[PDB]
């Protein structure tokens, strides 16, 4: 929609805002249901197929009781223990008995668990009503059955392969026309519903499927669905790549990388920070995310992109001697950590070479540029509209004395390296 | 069984004890063969039916051309080499004709090769028999081809977009009774095979299926399965989380967190490591591994939860500075470590918040408890049964000094903490 | 070609060479287009078919809408930017119309886009021409309407599913995205060198795996998705591949010994005048003694990083190494042999599978070929062995971490290099020397 982007020369990094949020931070739960039935040339096709569905039942029985840069700080949950809750339900008695009889006379229904969990209901596939009505004769009921049989198998070879749990929610597990009618039967507000239903294939990729129970004749698995607690807050994408200085002497060099590269998000106050950026998907300028993924920083961490020495926040550098040339590819550009010999260049479309990087951190927007070479190694710039501005300032790595800067730091910070060089510097003394 | 844990306040860390062994020790390598043929409406059908069978040799004939927290400790090997030794084997001349000579009136049948390895050979599709069969033409038999090609193409599917290598081990490359049958006859104990059969679905996931020959109208793979050659001995997990000081100003305090946590299991009078706890996969009470995923320690290592200072194991623990809040849900609880300004608390699904964490390394257990938030992220506990241990313990980040603490060691112990602190102590007298 | 494999006892680590580069230095852009139509017993067999169909294309136009040890030191970068710019183009006005126009008369057409990219557009499957003449029906006269109706809407079924569970990006390309006939005849319409073109054509396989598809369009009936092939701008140069793990002392206190680890372990091939060095070795194919590697995994470093299997202590070039004291026994399989770093009382043997264990690994870091041997065990771990033919070589050496005082030696360095450990330990012993 509006998407810009600061590169601050200072600290060799870039900030692209303009972004809004869709954080998970809810699961919705769903028992999805398929109706069971136990039991010439036409009729031999026929047998040949009911073994197949034999032999989906058996699987789903043996597999049943199969029961279901900073990114190390993050904490260790499970992602799917609320949907394996409504799944322990499923096993009490008499209560998949319960799903039966609100599916007996339609094929949506709402329906209020034992443990007060009212899940939404759905039978999606009635092959106890085909197998049985049609079991009275033992071509076209060979074609037709091999059309019902078909979405029984496939469900059950995705959970084969899978342990019981699949993701992204596979249109088998759950067609467009079912998910789009379970997103507006769902108990949220009006702002979650138009924003899965523009968003369903994303919906998909942070849903899971857990296979649960067969018994009673009925098929049900879990499909956990994601809840965006969080909608059209301020969202960010940090870049950083490694400042060095550019001395002749390579010995003499010392470098320095802002590490808490990664999205953040304005939540509650706070700000969710997502240290492995991949954990995120953005569609043009939203941004999925899952608060597991996150860190839960001050607000205050926002000034490390302004003043990296602000006494508020302590920001997060590393100090290892990082001499080798490399580049990150932005939102809008592409930072360039160029050291050494290496050949440093930003290319046009058609014409070739428009920019010689020197030795140093730089950076180009990709206004104009489509390619930018880093040594042996070529990288494609993301096209997407939208403006950068380029935030002159003198690099930080130069108001260090390489005699006491503390090198090899794995995951220090602006005091932690004040702190270090006082030591040293009291040494000398 | 009955799932017990200990949670130690003075290391921030807790032990879930109770769990039976089964580890990966060896490998069972089986060749599965599918015997194969070489080469109006009812006739067009059949000619586009039956160049997707050309189209899938012919795939398979370009495929075969394509010969076959402490976790960077580890070592490095290749989990298919039992398998492609056999496949190696497969190419020598006449080996081929041997298996087609035993599987020429039986399905299954045990082969010796000329290496030595008498392998359990299955013809699980004779498609020769078909096609030359019902070759005599060149609807009902349109049908039955689509039926009877159909496994081959699945299995080149799955070649294809696998470099010729899948895991799990689909229900195409082995159906469950011909997996239940092979167990059955393989050469193992009963208490192995037993084993195997109660959890067939956990030796689809360790095992392999490796795209080795097609020649002389056969179609090769070699399906790899585990073999457990530890079974039953004891197994606990470890989870450690930050434990660090809580002092008024944030930049007088350190950190410490122990660096041995994931799955340990008694093996052979050592103890079988397992440092990313990902690489197993539990079952009830039984927990399924690797041992390429694990280092061999002695059995003295466990003496870090008792006695971290132990002089017996020099305990491994890192000392980043880590100012963030965290929780790490365990087998019957949650540790918490809540540093800063951030809310972190433990609730109940109808009560509320029945436990507000100050700041420091704390610990829930799972009784009573649904639910842990720390910040903005909401963690689930295991609702499993069994019994916590608190065990108090004064926090041993306050032995240290803070002015002479070793921060940001990546990889230490005590012992190396110990050894730079003297010098820095000897630096300063 | 000659596989060979040295190890130097001096830094624990081992070289193979021997081998040919084929690097991915570029990508080639290419448009795939599917033609599409705007739409008793055997009638309610077909109407669900085509109900099938007409899902397909909702899932398509609702997937439209979704527009797309040294490794930490590697670049980042878009892996499908190339790609999703040239979809981006499709979505301007009269873009589609302009590759309709140029597949009229085949299937397939250069096509030069408004911005001047030179795609070349390829139609696979023609299925707008099927259901027009095929709708008069909407009742049918016979079956054999269902069945190829069944085996021409296969194709579009499995790549609207593909596409489903992959966020609209598949890799490896599948046989439903493109063809071996389809890749073959692309490649050899590929205007790239005829070197490239018998590369591809012979290990289709990888170029499959290092391929993207990327859904795209579905506008004025035509689906279209762009499927993004690897280009080779390296070939045959020389590649090799280094092993490293640690070298620690051997002494008798276990609290006084000190480590040391090469981290510059992985695949190195020349490439204009330097080398191309992948950090995670997992991220190169070999196909026996060709290894294929993407350059966005890659670093470009001077060639006298290869003075460091020889001599880790030239002036020419700073090696790295780490200095984390691990106390635990290993083993790396390498090419023709295994590397055992074998501290503590652990169990290190290599063994036979008839003749038994033919070698016991002392405290310290050795070295066994594969002649004669079949397992390596470390502990209660099993590793085995490559079976290659090829000579070893073992280049006697007194271990380097022999030549540290472990009084001033600085342990825990993530990221070191020789200078910087030489210069933390002068500063340690200047202070102590001043005394
Ligand atoms: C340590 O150095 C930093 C550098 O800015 C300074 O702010 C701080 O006061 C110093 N502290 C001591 C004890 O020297
Ligand atoms: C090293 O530290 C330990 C524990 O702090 C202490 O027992 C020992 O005496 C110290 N060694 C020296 C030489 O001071
Ligand atoms: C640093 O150590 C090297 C030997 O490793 C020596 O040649 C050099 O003079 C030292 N520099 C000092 C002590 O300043």
């Amino acid at each position: 929609q509006n998407i810009t982007e600061e590169f601050y020369q200072s600290t060799c990094s870039a900030v692209s805002k303009g972004y809004l949020s869709a954080l998970r931070t809810g699961w919705y739960t769903s028992v999805i249901t398929i109706e069971l039935s136990n039991i010439d040339a036409k009729v031999k096709l026929i047998k040949q197929e009911l073994d197949k569905y034999k032999n989906a039942v058996t699987e789903l029985q043996l597999l049943m009781q199969s029961t279901p840069f900073l990114g190390f700080l993050l904490g260790v949950g499970s992602a799917i223990a609320s949907g394996v809750a409504v799944c322990k339900v499923l096993h009490l008695e008499g209560e998949v008995n319960k799903i039966k009889s609100a599916l007996l006379s339609t094929n949506k229904a709402v329906v209020s668990l034992s443990n007060g969990v009212s899940v939404l209901t759905f039978k999606v596939l009635d092959l106890k009503n085909y197998i049985d009505k049609q079991l009275l004769p033992i071509i076209e009921t060979v074609i037709e059955f091999q059309q019902k049989n078909n979405r029984l198998l496939e469900i059950t070879r995705e959970f084969s392969v899978n342990a019981g749990v699949t993701t992204p929610v596979s249109t088998y597990m759950l067609t467009n026309s079912e998910l789009l009618s379970l997103i507006n039967d769902m108990p949220i507000t009006n702002d979650q519903k138009k924003l899965m239903s523009n968003n369903v294939q994303i919906v998909r990729q942070q849903s899971y499927s857990i296979m649960c129970i067969i018994k009673e004749e009925v098929l049900a698995y879990v499909v956990q669905l994601p809840l965006y607690g969080v909608i059209d807050t301020p969202c960010w994408k940090l870049h950083t790549s490694p400042l060095c200085t550019t001395n002749t002497k390579e010995g003499s060099n010392i470098c320095l990388t802002r590490t808490d590269r990664g999205w953040y998000c304005d939540n509650a106050g706070s700000v969710s920070f997502f240290p492995q950026a991949e954990t995120c998907k953005v569609q043009s300028n939203r941004v999925f995310c899952d608060t597991m993924n996150s860190l839960t920083l001050p607000s205050e961490v926002n000034l490390c992109n302004v003043d990296i020495f602000n006494p508020k926040y302590d920001c997060k550098i590393m100090t290892l001697k990082t001499d080798v040339s490399s580049s990150v590819i932005t939102s809008l550009g592409a930072i360039v950590s160029c050291y050494g010999k290496t050949k440093c260049t930003a290319s046009n479309k058609n014409r070739g070479i428009i920019k010689t990087f020197s030795n140093g951190c730089d950076y180009v927007s990709n206004k104009g540029v489509d390619t930018v070479s880093v040594g042996n190694t070529l990288y494609y710039v993301n096209k997407q509209e939208g403006k950068s501005l380029y935030v002159k300032g003198e690099p930080i790595i130069n108001f260090y004395d390489p005699l006491v800067f503390p090198s090899d730091e794995f995951d220090a910070s602006i005091s932690q390296v004040n702190e270090k060089i006082n030591q040293s510097l009291a040494f000398i003394r």
